[PDB]
């Protein structure tokens, strides 16, 4: 995250860190005791999830480690197009119990509203060009922009992708390398998933692109209910 400050120790109890032998590579969102939502392009053959994490050097005493039991990707997804249905659902190997630094964040109950103030967070690079990864997650406030803005800034962005456009017109605040999979919180609701952006980070004409979570709530709930067959919105 660029242009932000260290997040508060108690404001991200639902933020999950994805890592493997090389370290942190993505974020995620705990939506209930056994399920985590992240970006599809964060999928790997071997990774683990750390919950209740703030500092990577001074450990919270209630940190928890979990492994992916089951992974769910849209059945109707083009595995070549990163912007196509960039969402993945993960069922934890064991349930999680609420603690000081751990608690789920429910799925959105209403669609996002343009102009709304949103908050981004992650352990991604805090520098726009060179990569500088922090030991603590950084947070920043941005705005939900008109979809036309991102459309004009990215030729690859097809209108069929169900995405959200967020940033600030003057630039300076944005997600960056390593924030992928993390949540976009608007009006206190889990409205998006960090999916795509440009480099360097923070350019006014190239805001961040986030997966529209609301559009997939049905598919998610059906997978959680046990269908695991349901298809995603086209
Ligand atoms: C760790 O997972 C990330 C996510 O795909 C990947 O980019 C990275 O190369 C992986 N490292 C190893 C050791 O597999």
């Amino acid at each position: 995250v660029i242009g932000g400050n260290e997040c508060d120790i108690n404001e991200h109890r639902f933020l999950v860190a994805f890592f493997n032998t090389t370290g942190f590579f993505c974020g995620g969102t705990l939506i209930n005791p056994e399920w985590v939502v992240t970006a599809a392009h964060c999928d790997s053959t071997n990774f683990q999830m750390q919950l209740g994490v703030h500092s990577k050097k001074v450990l919270n005493e209630d940190e928890q480690t979990r492994n992916p039991k089951e992974k769910f990707i849209c059945p109707n997804k083009n595995n070549n197009e990163v912007l196509d249905k960039d969402i993945m659902l993960i069922k934890l190997d064991k349930p999680i119990s609420n603690s000081k630094h751990i608690a789920p964040l429910s799925l959105p109950s209403s669609p996002p509203s343009v102009g709304s103030v949103c908050r981004i967070m992650g352990w991604g690079s805090i520098t726009p060009v060179k990569e500088t990864f922090p030991d603590v997650p950084y947070c920043a406030n941005i705005n939900l922009l008109d979809h036309a803005v991102c459309q004009a800034g990215y030729p690859e962005l097809l209108a069929e992708y169900r995405t959200l456009c967020a940033g600030i017109v003057q630039g300076g605040k944005d997600t960056c390398g390593g924030d992928s999979g993390g949540p976009l919180i608007c009006n206190g609701q889990f409205q998006g998933i960090v999916s795509y952006g440009a480099h360097p980070c923070g350019q006014g004409p190239k805001p961040g692109i986030y997966t529209n979570v609301f559009d997939y709530t049905d598919w998610i709930q059906r997978n959680i209910a046990g269908n695991t067959d349901a298809t995603c919105p086209p």
